[PDB]
């Protein structure tokens, strides 16, 4: 058995391995600091790597290749990652491999995810702190629909914290394409975060600023999101609830507004909410 690369570049297969020995790749070239997360998935480490001594993280799914589709399907986050690319704003791939038909996803180290910050502060995101993360999930966004890519899984698990308040957009594994050109598959998100449109199968690149605006509305005012029932219906009619939302300020209650806009076609796109007084720092 032997790791071979993935990319989607055309590339077949682009130090210190020796294929001869039992263990496999991934135990060879790194050692294991600690496991940052598990789940059907499989499972993150955070390790450091050998070539440049720099720190990483690696996602590994948790059971080989059932069959052709199901290494397909598992392959095509690789291939979504790269379409997105280098950008300040989003988590970096470095490297994908597969080998026993397991695969590894190799990205730079970033902190904890907005929701694990969320649980830690046990209470609503001081404002200051929720404009810093709106205007860097905004620029991710903007970074994706400029080239017709859809995220379709924005939430607190997916944005993860840096130092001095910034952060970043990560897990494109349901990312899409738009393309009536071309051709895409999309996969089941999260209802808490859906945007009303997709329940009749009208996919575009609002979807994604619906979903940020429930991301924000839940940390900034501590409000765990419906599953379905006329509570998820009540947030998807135009009106925000006044219980929960009278802390925020003016500023904020507005651009909210303005992405929870049931209409597609009405709804602000990210370049536009960037550009307005508050964002356009
Ligand atoms: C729990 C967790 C932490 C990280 C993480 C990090 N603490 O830095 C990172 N970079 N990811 C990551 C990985 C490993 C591959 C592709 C991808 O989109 C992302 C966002 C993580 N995933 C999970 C599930």
């Amino acid at each position: 058995l032997q790791p071979r690369r993935v990319s989607f570049r055309g590339e077949a297969s682009e130090p210190g391995y020796d294929p001869s020995r039992p263990e496999s790749f991934f135990q060879q070239s790194f050692q294991r600091l600690s496991r940052l997360g598990h789940g059907s998935y499989g499972e993150v480490f955070k390790v450091r790597s050998k070539e440049d001594g720099r720190l990483y993280a690696v996602k590994r799914s948790m059971s080989p290749f059932r069959g052709p589709k199901d290494r397909a399907r598992k392959l095509a986050e690789v291939g979504s990652h790269e379409k997105v690319g280098q950008h300040p704003c989003c988590v970096r791939l470095e490297q994908a491999w597969e080998e026993g038909g397991i695969l590894y996803l190799q990205t730079e180290l970033c902190g904890p995810s907005l929701q694990q910050h969320c649980e830690a502060w046990g209470a609503s995101l001081p404002e200051a702190q929720v404009w810093g993360y709106l205007r860097d999930t905004l620029l991710a966004l903007a970074h994706l629909h400029s080239q017709g890519l859809v995220h379709l899984d924005v939430k607190p698990a997916n944005i993860f914290l840096g130092p001095r308040g910034r952060c970043k957009l990560g897990d494109f594994g349901l990312l899409v394409e738009l393309g009536t050109a071309g051709a895409g598959e999309v996969q089941e998100g999260d209802p808490r975060y859906m945007a009303p449109e997709l329940l009749q199968g009208s996919y575009g690149t609002a979807a994604d600023v619906f979903s940020l605006g429930l991301t924000i509305l839940e940390v900034a005012c501590n409000m765990e999101l419906p599953h379905g029932g006329e509570g998820w219906q009540q947030l998807r009619q135009g009106y925000l609830p006044p219980e929960f939302t009278a802390g925020l300020s003016s500023e904020l209650r507005s651009v909210l507004v303005m992405m929870l806009e049931p209409d597609p076609k009405l709804r602000a796109t990210a370049e536009a909410l960037l550009a307005l007084p508050v964002l356009r720092q």
